[PDB]
């Protein structure tokens, strides 16, 4: 129904990722058989039927609906037009790079674990979320009305969350010289900047969105307008018709013919004039037709519970908050992971001391208990003798003494790196910075959609 | 549509067993979700609609269908009556341990496999099965005409299949010793002797099922009949519905239901009428057929059991194939690794001297140490070299040679290997077996 303010992922598309993640379904490996995912995504979580799932699929497949694309299909997904996927039966899937980076660091225990529909399994209330996704990919949904969070640029709203990281009280003016404004996957041209301003701190407003037409002057004497891209959700299905149905039935001046040029390597469309034929006939297009239509913004997600009317200020400063107690917690999660590493570590660099010793110690004995307790000599502990007895041959050459000798001292300054980040929290919002630009240098994309 | 000879199952049948053990869904484990277990059945193996194996793996889960069932399932899935069972989301299932004796030895190498319906993976094309469930569970489907095959007593068809393996040439007399008839597991009486054997040797046999009928003659002289147990495949949901409609429209001399239905000086005729009139005696018509070479065949008891003899060879040839192999790449191992326990210091001290994991490999030359023989030795812990974890790698090297010698000499003479199929029958019979019910 409706996304939250932390991962933007509406309840369907979060087991979705989840279980393509489960099942290993990634982007490096090959594409899977929608049907078998609809399946284990049906049978252990969201059961709403099969007609409910594979459609949101399909919606997270399409370049043209989503900025970042988080899933990735081969076959019949749809096009650019009106034009319709084929069954569950007849595609394959996997997931996309980027979305590999809003369930990095899941295994951490970093996000909360809510009990399944039939209780047998764990699925995560949210993703730790690499990137904010919901200002990047946007939201439509249910609540009154319907929400309508717009998409914006991947790198845009990067450096708008560093800068609120740095500047928690930031001044909306400020942040829009980051995010002056969203960025559609469908291009367009966006209008009334001093409305954008009611939305981005509120959650309301009308901006305009107008088609990035460019006239080419043709033979004859006469002109011809082309558009490049149309408005977001809005079909050229319909709407070349809309075009059509003006002229035909006569309305205004010289519109001669309509010609659809489609799309193969960019979209081209109006053959108007013929000789001598006005560009006021431009504005009738514009304000009776959906080449140009008003884009109402109502942002809504969920917030600790309750759905709350929200803009870009918290809707940043709900997402960073998140970010904290992941990193937080990939820390803590990774510190005990390293000084549970570093103690048998310790120790095996005793038993290479005493190697010869120690040799005669394991023969000498009866069983495996006969030589773990008969380790009382240095003083090793359950856990470390077991990993002394259960060491291989193999582990006891030239190369595998130096890259153990090695291992110990990137395991203490690993420890060193983590407690820092615990401690003193200004350095932990620094390693929050870097990860996202990170992220930004690697899955920035420049801007559409002229302001 | 129509079983296999060999294991008994239906395609739906093998699908739902071999989707449900790779699962780990077995009668020692936990009842596992029914939803789950048909989704990846649907999404691996059978595509052909939700309803239409939810309804095969609720037959395989009654005891009034199938003798021995291969699925148990937890909850309603229906009672000895005609009892509708619930919905896929309110049950929950797994394989009964007999199911597993059909897949018994399914990996090492002893049944043809085939490629998915989208070529994704791999599904049995026949199950290696410990027992005959052609006999034991029956069939009923649609082969022309109808096609039927009874239900029988484990036992009695083990004791069958142990003499056609001392006995190729069986008579179907002398078959009849072990195997007197069918089992249903309603209960009942079957009549027609010379009948039942008709359907032994060509495959159609009406016999005629009567009930289990006994005397109840209650207070002041008045009388009542009992039945204990009704027909097979007959629902007593419409035939204690037509035993009312005698009484309405008196055709005849009150009917009560508790398996148990009771019906002033009336004649003991009315019995012989509710038998020619009802559905409390009728004619049971066997027509045996299953797919044999990859087309139906109209089979008698002979190569029924015939092709269920020669299925078992095969898949015991096979696993001691596997087997003797797999005895054979360890076997290789573990007297590398008794030679080396003989010059201990000289492996330990030689493995330290060397740079890397491959470097040692190579360094075993030291006597001549092949490549699968050395990954084993700088691959092995440091627990194996104590005193019991050395001891045990003795009986180890004694066990894989008895096993190969015992293995080599089932291979080599088909005399002793039958022995062995003889005795795992037994086996089998001597876990599973159940009196009969129903008489002649």
């Amino acid at each position: 129904a409706l996304p939250d303010i932390r991962d933007g992922l509406k309840p369907v598309q979060r087991r979705i990722l989840y279980s393509m993640n489960k099942d290993s379904n990634t982007f490096d490996k090959s594409y899977r058989k929608s049907a078998k995912s609809v399946g284990n995504i049906m049978g252990n979580f969201h059961p709403h039927g099969d007609s409910s799932i594979y459609d949101a699929m399909v919606r997270m497949s399409q370049n043209w609906k989503n900025r970042e694309i988080l899933v990735e299909m081969h076959g019949n997904n749809g096009s650019m037009d009106g034009d319709p996927p084929a069954a569950m039966r007849y595609t394959e899937a996997r997931l996309s790079e980027i979305a590999g980076y809003l369930l990095q660091d899941i295994e951490k225990k970093t996000v909360p674990f809510a009990w399944n529909f039939d209780d047998t399994e764990k699925e995560p209330t949210v993703l730790p979320a690499a990137f904010p996704n919901l200002l990047v990919n946007g939201s439509t949904g249910i609540s009154g009305y319907a929400t309508d969070i717009p998409p914006h640029n991947l790198a845009e709203v990067i450096d708008a969350a560093v800068y609120m990281i740095d500047h928690p009280t930031a001044k909306i003016d400020k942040l829009m010289e980051f995010l002056p404004g969203p960025d559609f996957p469908t291009g367009a041209i966006i209008q009334g900047r001093d409305e954008i301003k009611k939305a981005y701190e509120t959650g309301k407003g009308r901006v305009v969105v107008r088609s990035k037409t460019e006239i080419e002057k043709l033979k004859g004497g006469k002109e011809q307008i082309v558009i490049t891209e149309i408005p977001y959700e809005i079909n050229k299905a319909n709407l070349v018709k809309k075009i059509d149905d003006v002229r035909v039935n006569n309305k205004v001046a010289g519109i001669a013919e309509v010609r659809d040029e489609s799309d193969r390597d960019g979209l081209r469309i109006i053959e108007l004039k013929k000789d001598a034929n006005t560009e006021l006939v431009l504005n009738y297009l514009f304000k009776y037709t959906d080449l140009q239509i008003n884009y109402n913004f109502n942002m809504v997600a969920i917030d600790n519970f309750t759905p709350r009317q929200v803009g870009i200020v918290p809707i940043l400063s709900s997402y960073i908050a998140h970010r904290r107690e992941v990193i937080l917690a990939r820390s803590r999660f990774d510190k005990e992971k390293a000084e549970k590493r570093l103690h048998i570590v310790e120790g095996l660099i005793r038993v290479i001391s005493i190697l010869d010793e120690v040799i005669a110690l394991i023969r000498a004995s009866e069983n495996k208990a006969d030589a773990k307790e008969n380790l009382k000599v240095y003083d090793f502990t359950e856990e470390q003798a077991e990993a002394i007895v259960t060491l291989q041959l193999y582990r006891l050459t030239n190369t595998d003494v130096v890259v153990l000798q090695e291992e110990e001292a990137e395991l203490r300054e690993k420890i060193a790196m983590l407690a820092a980040i615990i401690g003193d929290e200004r350095t932990m919002y620094n390693l929050m910075k870097k990860e996202l630009r990170e992220v930004k240098k690697k899955f920035a994309t420049p801007r559409l959609s002229s302001l």
